[PDB]
């Protein structure tokens, strides 16, 4: 099967292939299957994820072309420790600007729920806590409500994405040109 960290054709990407990488994890009580299709035209070159809670032992995908999707995943730290899968993940688009992607998986769902976000910025711009803030609190994010969102990102561009609402999530985007 196809496996995190991998460049598959972006229109393989889907549910299954995302809650097969999911499952791959095994027993972890916070866990996230990130899947990017790359119907921009354009490549995406990886910079970084920024995790405010959690890790990956994947390589960020480094090179998404156009027709591509990316497939990444993360899992909260290790032990007992009651935080969740939450970061951003930062692609430099070949216009010189930024793709960042927000996902908020967290432990507590009794304070808390799943989240995610797209946003285009200007420039080169590597994930970090204030990107995180903007796109978590203040750039009207998408709650994981087990439905799809749709939203023009300027730029020639549009996204839509999915995610569900539990701490096993999966987060499916499909970024096309507008
Ligand atoms: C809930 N949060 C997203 C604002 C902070 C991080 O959540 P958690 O990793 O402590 O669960
Ligand atoms: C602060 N906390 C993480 C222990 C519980 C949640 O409080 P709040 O951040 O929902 O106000
Ligand atoms: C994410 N948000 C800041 C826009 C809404 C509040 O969500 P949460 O932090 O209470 O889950």
């Amino acid at each position: 099967a196809d496996v995190a960290g991998a460049v598959i054709d972006g229109a393989g990407l889907g549910f299954d292939v995302l809650k097969t990488v999911l499952e791959a994890l095994g027993n972890v009580k916070r866990k996230i299957a990130v899947g990017i299709d790359n119907e921009s035209g354009k490549t995406w070159t990886a910079m970084n994820t920024y995790f405010r809670s959690g890790t990956s032992d994947i390589v960020l995908p480094h090179k998404v072309a156009h027709g591509k999707a990316l497939l990444y995943n993360g899992q909260k730290n290790r032990g007992p420790v009651a935080t969740g899968v939450v970061g951003v993940i930062a692609y430099s688009m070949s216009d010189g600007n930024t793709l960042a992607v927000l996902f908020s998986v967290p432990y507590d769902y009794n304070w808390y729920s799943n989240w995610w976000n797209v946003r285009v910025y200007k420039g080169q711009k590597r994930a970090d806590q204030r990107m995180y803030e903007e796109l978590y609190y203040h750039r009207s994010p998408f709650r994981g409500d087990n439905g799809w969102h749709s939203r023009g990102l300027g730029y020639g561009l549009k996204s839509r994405g999915f995610m569900n609402s539990s701490g096993h999530a999966i987060l499916e985007i499909h970024v096309t040109k507008a």
